[PDB]
């Protein structure tokens, strides 16, 4: 039945219209800024024991709404080598609660490529992770980002592989 899709939206992923939201989150369930400064300021009961290690992601139920916390690595602090492995694996543990979840939607940023991203552009590592583990899952996956330019080549990275 329903096709499986991937969308992009230049907006606050705070204001998502899918089942559930993955937070950019550090390791200790702190506020920040960047996504999670917009899912703390919506959310905020959702970061009760949301502490997780890097590349792992934990889900605390708000009612019924899951906030999936996900945990990429600090390239300011992680090797090029050792942060590429910790990104994959945070995604890989988004997919998994997602489909634990059993949820039909998702809405997702590019982990570490904000206040996380060691002043590179890893637009392009970010979502190849995402793809590499998001494409298994069966849930419509809208990407969230705030940058025109982004938007234009995450759209054009979606289109091009169909
Ligand atoms: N409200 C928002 N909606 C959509 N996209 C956003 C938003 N805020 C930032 N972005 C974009 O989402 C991407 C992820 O950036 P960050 O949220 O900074 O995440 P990350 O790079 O993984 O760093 C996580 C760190 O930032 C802290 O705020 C957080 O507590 C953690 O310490 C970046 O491309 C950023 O420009």
């Amino acid at each position: 039945h329903h096709a499986p899709s991937y969308r992009v939206k230049r907006m606050d992923i705070a204001k998502n219209d899918e089942e559930c939201v993955v937070n950019a989150a550090n390791p200790r369930g702190l506020p920040g800024d960047g996504v999670c400064k917009a899912v703390y300021k919506k959310w905020p009961e959702s970061f009760k024991n949301s502490a997780t290690p890097v590349g792992t992601a934990k889900t605390v139920m708000c009612g019924t709404y899951p906030v999936i916390h996900a945990v990429g690595p600090n390239f300011s602090n992680y090797s090029e080598s050792e942060g590429d492995r910790e990104l994959a694996a945070a995604y890989r543990e988004v997919a998994k609660e997602v489909t634990r979840l059993g949820v039909n939607s998702v809405a997702i940023p590019l982990l570490s490529t904000g206040v996380y991203s060691g002043g590179k552009d890893r637009l392009t590592q970010s979502l190849n992770h995402l793809f590499t583990a998001m494409d298994s899952t069966d849930a419509d996956v809208v990407i969230y980002c705030r940058d025109k330019e982004w938007e234009k080549k995450i759209s054009e990275a979606i289109q091009m592989r169909t």
